[PDB]
């Protein structure tokens, strides 16, 4: 067998061996430097077109030779010069000069529509031409070439829900021609989004077949009923042909998927809201978060979509509005966009209010979206949540949103010595399993829930523990700006009076 | 060293881990690995407490130097056992015809899942024949029938596991390499190598000494604390230390690169296994202070059962022998002891009745008539560790 | 042509050629003994990095000398002798024993 090395060589000079060669040339010099077998030039010797006797003969030479050294003799002997040369120039720049291969060796092979059919055959799907973030797309594309060198290692584009993530991978994929034919010879992008114990192994039932040949998924078998084990070991051997795949998981809730691409060595992106999963990989694990959009951000987004910026003083407030609901995001922002087909000024406004009086479902509407409303997403991240976290998150509609709330504040409403830090601990999970909180270390450890996380749980919660946790809170009321609240003013709540009242 | 990786993936062993890299051992396991490649079968266990660390060694052991495969032996094949039931040992040993099976005629693979243990066994060496030095590693065995199948297979053997005992099976010789609690100094190592801060005064040491005698060196819930401190500071990193005695190993279950949240969920298993009667001695040793030497009479006060009580002695090797639960020692005098990994989850898992019960069972016997062990004249007073006892 | 032998030396003594020399210094001194063209000289000539004008000078060479003699003849001149002795040294441990 070869490696990475010597088999992204065969790979990358693809273009060529296709133009100009021929197996049936090469089977006698190779039956003969002791490589290949009776029957191994039979099964390529009998094969009806070309491009059949050399996907056979690159399928059967990586398993065979201890190096790459005799076919570049062949090529030579050959009158195929033009190609032996331009292997072993790819070998050079690998062994003595590192570095040299990607910009002289692999620049030039770059090509925008072999990205296309890289990209739509490793099932990626469009990006977003219209509006682009431009400082993610760009750290996410940055921090993946530092590891086309690594031989194994996850990146984690999480997020909220909603929040874009799935985006930025197809955008990162789809700007620079390096990611894909420079950095890394070829794509899998794969959804999971698997609750079910047998999801895990579903999932790599479909990498196995984003990997085998176009031929042969006729001979697909009921590989359906195969252990683990075997999955394992049969992708792990049809991986050979595949130099440097890169595998973008869209969509990981189960830590069980992280373990297995752990233990098949896998190059993988990864997209997913629950962050603790990455605990599952002891190894090279690197972080990209993706917030919500920042204020000056909302306004390009909006903008790129035909959406009428400001001028009168209570018309930027309009549409402060819309971003205080929104909160920044992506997902409900478009959904919102889709809906205020009249563009007014005025329309945007109606829909400002059907925000608070009916929650997402004002505005849920037919999305680029699998989802009609953020609800049906946020439904997720709640049921996974630990049966005891279920419980905090449910109560935390109490509080006002967009508000910065000291810890004691919060030991108020939710369930349960003297020492409550256990509060802090299910609202630290909380934060990271969704982002559904938010932590804020100094200058006092204060927590706080944002308004698209607030109005889920506002129509989402029994309308009853709704009442009996204000209720709950104005018991403990008594006890014994760009300002946080202080302890000699908790007794009064009161200054949210007017977010309170609107329950 | 590219070649390796190849044989290492498809012998399914798992990745390697380089942030902490246990010397002593992944050297001593290679060692008497390359003085065996000779050997036409043999068993190497590698064996130790749950979490303490052995398949991880078995991981390093083969990933250090080329040698052991390419070298020494040919192939690699890495199977995790775990069998419990009685067609499990059987199972195992599908998988394995399977992985000897090439990628061809993977698509042929028959329903092998019927066919007789006499044929699988002479099956599998059929195509066992294509396979010279290939190694086994059989990540934890809980069965000695499976030892019993890779003696009648002949097999070259890497074995982790908790029970020693399971290599009575086998009549060949079998070496051994235990894989001890981690030494103070070891600790400190692990700590730093994962971000943890260091002493620079006594407070800070002690609060780094109370964690590493709760965790009594075991790695997989010394992990499990790390991944729980966020702060970091050796503030929360006492926090937890309390965490410890009021929740048990509970307190700092989390997501970790083990199978299991909790070194609970592991030492279940160890104690499932455990004879009935033996489940019963074990029970019971909650009520003992643990980290303490001490006496085998001492011990006959709590345990189940004419004049001689040596039968307490042969549960309580039983109890070390098999998950290591216990600690053995011979002389001064034949004393046992129980650390406090294996004790807090007794302490917080074992029947809140039977603690109380015990304990009392222990006053009525008490009265009878440092770097020393407690003498005869004194057991009438177990009062020395009122401290470690008031706290029931 | 050259052969296994004198093309095995070129490889061998190549951890050095590239810490140390320079195909334009030898251009002059080859297209003279006539082992070189004008269009040879301008293709190792005209190279960005010095690894390309060697990879280019040791796989043009292997095909124009009938022999390895016109550049031990040169590193001597270029004060690069450290180097046409390892390589006469080689052709040496060959030509006068018929083992290896
Ligand atoms: N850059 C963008 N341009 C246009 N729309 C966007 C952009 N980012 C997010 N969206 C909106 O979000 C929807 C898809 O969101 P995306 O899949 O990017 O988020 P996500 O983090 O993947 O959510 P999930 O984790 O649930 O997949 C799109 O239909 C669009 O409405
Ligand atoms: N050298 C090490 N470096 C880092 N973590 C370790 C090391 N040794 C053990 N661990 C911890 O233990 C976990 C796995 O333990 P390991 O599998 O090595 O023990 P074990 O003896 O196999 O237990 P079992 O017999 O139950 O399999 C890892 O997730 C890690 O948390
Ligand atoms: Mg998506
Ligand atoms: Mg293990």
């Amino acid at each position: 067998m070869l490696c990475e090395i010597e088999c992204r060589a065969l790979s990358t000079a693809h273009t060529r061996l296709i133009h100009d060669f021929e197996p049936r040339d090469a089977l006698t010099y190779l039956e003969g430097k002791n490589i290949f077998t009776e029957d191994h030039s039979e099964l390529i010797s009998k094969m009806s077109t070309r491009l059949e006797r050399i996907a056979n003969f690159l399928r059967i030479y990586r398993r065979q030779a201890s190096e790459l050294g005799p076919l570049i003799d062949f090529f030579n002997y050959n009158n195929q010069s033009h190609l032996a040369d331009f292997l072993e120039d790819y070998i050079d720049f690998a062994i003595n000069e590192p570095d040299l291969l990607r910009p002289v060796v692999i620049a030039p092979q770059f090509s925008r529509q072999m990205l296309d059919r890289k990209l739509l055959l490793g099932n990626v799907p469009k990006q977003m031409t219209c509006y682009i973030r431009e400082y993610h797309v760009d750290r996410v594309i940055k921090k993946l070439d530092e590891m086309c060198d690594l031989d194994s290692f996850f990146l984690f584009l999480h997020g909220r829900a909603g929040s874009g993530k799935s985006v930025i991978a197809s955008q990162a994929l789809s700007k620079s021609d390096q990611l894909i034919g420079i950095n890394y010879d070829s794509i899998v992008w794969l959804k999971d989004s698997g609750t079910a114990p047998k999801s895990t192994f579903d999932l790599f039932t479909d990498i196995l077949l984003m990997l085998k040949s176009e031929d042969d998924l006729l001979n697909f078998p009921s590989v359906e009923h195969v252990t683990s084990v075997v999955l394992k070991r049969m992708i792990c051997n049809a991986l050979i042909d595949r130099p440097n795949t890169l595998f973008v998981f869209d969509d990981v809730v189960q830590e069980e998927t992280i373990r297995w691409a752990q233990e098949l060595r896998l190059r993988c992106l990864v997209t997913t809201r629950d962050v603790e999963i990455s605990n599952a990989a002891s190894q090279t694990c690197e972080f990209i978060e993706v917030t919500s959009l920042e204020i000056d951000e909302c306004y390009d987004f909006l903008e790129a979509y035909g959406m009428p910026m400001p001028v009168g003083e209570k018309e930027e407030d309009v549409l402060n509005k819309t971003i205080e609901l929104s909160s920044g995001n992506p997902a409900t922002l478009m959904m919102f966009f889709k809906s205020c087909e009249p563009k007014t000024f005025e329309k945007m406004a109606q829909l400002n209010n059907k925000l608070e009086s009916r929650g997402l479902v004002g505005v849920e509407c037919i999305t680029p979206y699998s989802y009609k409303s953020l609800a049906m997403a946020l439904q997720r991240c709640v049921e996974v949540l630990s049966d005891e976290d279920r419980s905090a998150l449910a109560f935390a509609v109490v509080m006002p949103p967009g508000v910065d709330i000291p810890v004691k504040l919060w030991s108020c409403v939710i369930p349960v010595e003297q020492l409550d830090d256990e509060v802090a601990d299910r609202l630290k999970r909380l934060s990271k399993r969704g982002a559904l909180l938010s932590g804020k270390r100094m200058p006092v450890l204060t927590f706080k829930i944002d308004h698209i996380i607030h109005m889920f749980l506002k129509h989402v919660v029994d309308a009853q523990t709704i009442a009996n946790g204000i209720s709950i809170l104005e018991q403990r009321l008594l006890e014994i700006e760009t300002v946080i609240r202080p302890e000699d003013f908790p007794k009064f709540m009161q200054l949210h009076q007017k977010f309170y009242d609107s329950l």
